[PDB]
């Protein structure tokens, strides 16, 4: 009965996306004023010894009487979805309604399930912090939550890190270490300055602004960068990596796109200029089946289809774990409780990505956008190209990428 | 019917080889003045992140209705012989004059060909990169355009350091890394510093000069080193680099004067004074039978001649590389189409020089002219000794030539 990734799901809960979406802007003011909620609560969400607040709320509701069964299969099912989906703002998004939907639906008699969007309750960052960041879901052998451990003391010291803009006092690298679209929902939004490009029912209800934060910026709190700085026209919150989760036929264009640009030229041109060419003389634009995803994609620079496609880690590491029949396909109905009940007892939630891949791609983001010195530069762009090459990747040398796009 | 390195094809076309060389003077102010338009066009198509002007302007031609056949051969064969020249100042100008003949032939409907030299549009410095830095017409493979771009971005770091005279900020070299001559035109131009020598119907129509720029150091923006500084009576354009593009009988020439220097003497006399004993007592700069030749010639302070011959590793790249039996040589006419075709299709266009190579080149003369530390001159100096001893070249150490000529 319930599917996760269903727009509908989204579209009865616009008096909890608004909160939510309401409550993740940077401040207005550079300096914080006096005290910015979110922003204290976040700093005390990435503290080292501070408690996820998803398992919290999940402890303090099942523990308690009668927890209805299914409501483990359905929490099952999300995380299983939420494997199988890009780093990015629309994911953050839809995984904080569904859960808030499943929530809603099996435990009605909870306290404040109307107003579960605040400070000093779950916000943006919590979610991240639940299913994507350090996930808190994969079944895991009792002789194995040490390296874990580790990897998530660094982790989450350099997402500190790229939120507050400095790098870690203490560290030195060596001698360490379904079928319905969502386009109207980015398109609808996002009026800040997240599209630079050529040109500038969920686009008519996405209509809504605070005003004590930076409506230039846009929700930087969901994206998995906390913040939209751009440098080269290209930015830190890729838009394709929001075509990769909010339509069916995106993957696919843009490895049609990657295959056009390596195999339709024979000279030595530059990658930029091919991408420039395609996109320019012989527009290989309008030929897309939907009219916003072409409408929502002819209005993103080159340099952010170079990035995307052959230059940055993280989004390769997107466009390598997303899966879009998962996300808008349907399921043999035959085998649909068989599934659920598998998955309850943890027998299919696979890894998806290794751990110290994650881990060092946020070092690499870190040390690109805040500020770095020079020593650990030079390594931690070896010790990538390095990963990178071992586990099936080839983008370009990431000193380049490192020092030129943002 | 066209062949290029004809002088006729210059001689026509002279109201755009005086705009080009108008617009090609660094500015005459030390400070840029308010902002010196040739200079800002430079740094923009020096940027990282830019696109090569010269294949924009191809494709927003080509890519329109009817491009005639054998444009396509006229293309192969220009860079055919681009692909045989010594980087040099004729050899930018004649590669230019030629580009601009081909097209005002094969597209006479085209918008602005008449004032395709000015700002904002091609320049010289387009031109370099197009032909010479970073070739754009070589045939590559598809799965060949990594190391490629990595090449790329340090040798357009090092161009931009070369001319905005300051090494780059982060970089530790370690843990990184037609029987005609044209001697007319170089003496008719170049009153300026550039011969120091001796004493101090191409010369008559080679008179014209700007005011707005530096006319004490000519044409600086064609050359590859972006100006004229000199140090010990040795300077930063080799005329003797000139003089192996602009006559036939130059490259053999200074090959008998290698030999002499070499054979015809037993004592151990230092070769900077073979050289200029060889050249006062005994005058071999005499008996040359182009009167414009050894008038040019013997105007060149024998620290040129001693740096050309045996110590710059640049002149001997060009030394070794160009070929004037293809320059000014007369083609077999029953396989002239044949050849023609078979350019078009790219099938004898041979990288010539490795890239490497290239790049290394311009790393030392970056460190040779601008300003630099200790630990990288140190270093790169040990790098081009091994790397130039396994090209299969003699010269002297690199660290004496890196101190003493400039
Ligand atoms: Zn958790
Ligand atoms: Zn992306
Ligand atoms: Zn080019
Ligand atoms: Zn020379």
């Amino acid at each position: 009965d319930f599917v996760p990734w269903t727009v509908d799901n989204l579209k009865s809960q616009f008096e909890a996306v608004g909160l939510l979406m309401a409550h993740s802007y940077l401040p207005a003011n550079a300096e914080e004023g006096i005290a910015y909620p979110p922003l204290v609560h976040t700093y005390e969400s990435l503290s080292p010894a501070s408690t996820c607040r998803v398992c919290d709320l999940l402890d303090t509701l099942v523990n308690h009487s009668d927890a209805p069964v299914a409501f483990f299969e359905d929490y099952a099912l999300l995380c299983y979805y939420c494997l199988n989906a890009p780093r990015a703002w629309i994911s953050s998004l839809i995984t904080g309604m569904d859960f808030l939907h499943i929530l809603i639906k099996y435990f009605p008699m909870a306290g404040g399930l109307d107003s579960l969007f605040m400070p000093s309750r779950i916000l943006a960052i919590d979610i991240q912090l639940h299913f994507y960041i350090c996930r808190c879901f994969l079944p895991v052998s009792s002789s194995d939550m040490i390296r874990n451990a580790n990897l998530g003391y660094y982790k989450l010291e350099f997402l500190k890190s790229i939120l507050t803009g400095q790098s870690p006092a203490n560290f030195c690298f060596k001698s360490m270490w379904t079928k319905a679209d969502y386009c109207g929902l980015l398109l609808g939004t996002w009026q800040g300055t997240d599209l630079l490009g050529g040109p500038g029912a969920e686009l008519a209800l996405a209509i809504t602004r605070p005003e004590a934060g930076d409506h230039s910026q846009g929700p930087c709190l969901l994206a998995p960068m906390f913040g939209l700085r751009h440098k080269n026209a290209s930015r830190t919150i890729c838009p394709l990596c929001e075509s990769l989760g909010a339509h069916p036929d995106a993957k696919d264009t843009l490895d049609r796109f990657k295959s056009l640009i390596l195999d339709s030229f024979g000279n030595n041109i530059k990658i930029l200029d091919r991408i420039v060419f395609l996109i320019k003389t012989q527009n290989t634009l309008l030929d897309v089946p939907c009219p916003r995803l072409r409408a929502w994609l002819q209005m993103c620079t080159p340099q952010d289809f170079h990035k995307h496609l052959f230059c940055d880690p993280l989004c390769a590491i997107n466009h390598s774990i997303t899966n879009p029949s998962v996300l808008f396909g349907q399921i043999y109905p035959p085998s649909f409780q068989a599934f659920k009940a598998a998955l309850a007892a943890g027998q299919n939630l696979e890894q998806g990505v290794c751990d110290s891949l994650i881990t060092l791609v946020y070092i690499f983001k870190s040390t690109q956008v805040a500020r770095v010195g020079k020593t650990i530069l030079v390594d931690v762009t070896k010790e990538l190209d390095v990963v990178l090459r071992i586990h099936g990747l080839d983008l370009v040398q990431s000193y380049q990428t490192s020092q030129v796009y943002v």
